[PDB]
């Protein structure tokens, strides 16, 4: 909708990168407003594929979701450029560590994150990489998922969208991993993990990658996914966060069930995460 002239564009910095992109703060300016410009950095399969995410940001319209702003004619790198709002305090993962922040605000935050999940959801949409990385601070009381690079139409017949080197395996259900089928259910498998990582504050020594690992080992060759899927099957989770209340606990565990049927949905967490933020509130 809106074009915005490749010309006004002033890099300001890079934001970040991720799977086939990278993000970057850019200063829209006509004469002499703050935006963040996704542009591909990547194979002919991730080509086609970026156009369907424009549109996929294009139709979202919720609180807890990433503002499209617009689209210009990137000749930089012959593929569009996505133009979206500037999130400013970043990552949940960037934020986390330098930032004590309290049980309370952190529950607010994951129920967030399950709103604009449920929205996704409605639309038809899985999200594949459902990360505190992937979870964006607009201030102190508001969290929008903030990335879309791997989101998927579920085709309208199925329950689940058939799916790499950049897979983000250590938040992915054992259906994923084995089966290559990503169901509604796999990302509240994902969501339990950003629930963890947010408890732990996003530590790199407590992070699922680094835990998952000392599990595995490293000297696995082709074999860490196949481990990580047995492990998992075995019934071994990410530990206890400390000072994560055994109720929060109990809670990322069920949606972390082996069966996909067994998790809850979106739409059943917010009333309780609701509930869990009032009592910690206080
Ligand atoms: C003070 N401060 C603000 C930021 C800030 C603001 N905004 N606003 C929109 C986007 C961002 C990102 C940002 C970083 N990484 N990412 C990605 C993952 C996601 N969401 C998207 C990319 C790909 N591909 C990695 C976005 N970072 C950082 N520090």
């Amino acid at each position: 909708p809106t074009v915005f002239h490749k010309r006004y564009l002033k890099k300001i910095r890079d934001l970040g990168e991720g799977h086939f992109g990278k993000v970057s703060l850019y200063c829209y300016d006509p004469t002499n407003e703050m935006v963040a410009v996704k542009a591909l950095k990547a194979g002919p399969q991730h080509r086609s594929g970026w156009k369907q995410e424009i549109d996929i940001l294009r139709t979202l319209y919720h609180e807890h979701i990433i503002k499209y702003k617009g689209c210009c004619e990137d000749a930089g790198a012959a593929s569009l450029q996505l133009v979206m709002e500037y999130v400013p305090l970043g990552s949940l993962r960037d934020y986390l560590p330098r930032h004590s922040i309290g049980l309370a605000q952190l529950l607010l935050f994951a129920q967030q994150i399950c709103e604009g999940m449920a929205y996704l959801h409605s639309q038809h949409y899985i999200h594949r990489d459902l990360a505190a990385r992937n979870v964006l601070l607009d201030n102190d009381r508001l969290v929008k998922i903030g990335d879309f690079g791997l989101a998927k139409a579920v085709p309208e017949g199925h329950e689940y969208y058939r799916v790499d080197g950049d897979s983000p395996v250590f938040w992915y259900a054992p259906e994923c991993l084995k089966e290559y089928k990503f169901y509604y259910a796999s990302d509240v498998w994902s969501f339990g993990v950003t629930l963890y990582e947010l408890l732990t504050h996003c530590d790199s020594s407590q992070s699922p990658p680094t835990k998952f690992l000392e599990l595995i080992g490293i000297a696995q060759g082709q074999m860490t996914v196949l481990r990580l899927t047995e492990l998992l099957e075995r019934g071994e989770r990410l530990p206890r966060p400390d000072k994560c209340p055994a109720e929060v606990y109990h809670l990322m565990k069920n949606c972390w069930e082996t069966e996909a049927s067994f998790r809850p949905t979106f739409e059943n967490l917010i009333p309780i995460l609701k509930t869990v933020h009032e009592k910690y509130q206080g």
